[PDB]
């Protein structure tokens, strides 16, 4: 299938333990992602605080990803160019979230991978689909 292809992509090697891709615009949705895991169960209410205004909240309190409780160590989702939030869960696994202009890309490696990597993962995917126009 179509979207479900980039995330086999994204787990090729058996560093990231969940991905997927969620569409943010109207009504939010998984559009392809690991089975089993937690992004399939991301909720649109956890999407709107991921891409909402006040960005400062999810800083002291932190927000959740599929129930899965996580700390912001990193916001640069709104950014242009940049695109991205690194984030670290609360047991510990690092978690990337990078915004294309109608999805968002997550990731979350496996135990003692480095969330640098994962950041560089997820924002080549994001890159590559915001050049197909998505």
């Amino acid at each position: 299938a179509g979207w479900n292809a980039y995330i086999d992509n994204l787990m090729a090697d058996g560093t990231c333990q969940d991905a997927a891709i969620v569409g943010y615009k109207d009504s939010p949705s998984v559009w392809a992602a690991v089975p089993g895991k937690t992004f399939v169960n991301i909720t649109p209410a956890e999407v709107g605080v991921l891409v909402g205004k006040d960005r400062s909240s999810f800083y002291v309190n932190g927000l959740t990803l599929g129930g899965q409780k996580c700390s912001v160590i990193r916001d640069s989702l709104l950014q242009d160019g940049e695109f991205s939030m690194d984030l670290r869960t609360k047991s510990t696994f690092n978690v990337t979230v990078t915004k294309t202009d109608k999805t968002l890309v997550l990731l979350t490696g496996k135990e003692g991978v480095h969330g640098g990597l994962i950041n560089k993962k997820c924002y080549e995917m994001a890159s590559h689909l915001r050049r197909s126009q998505y």
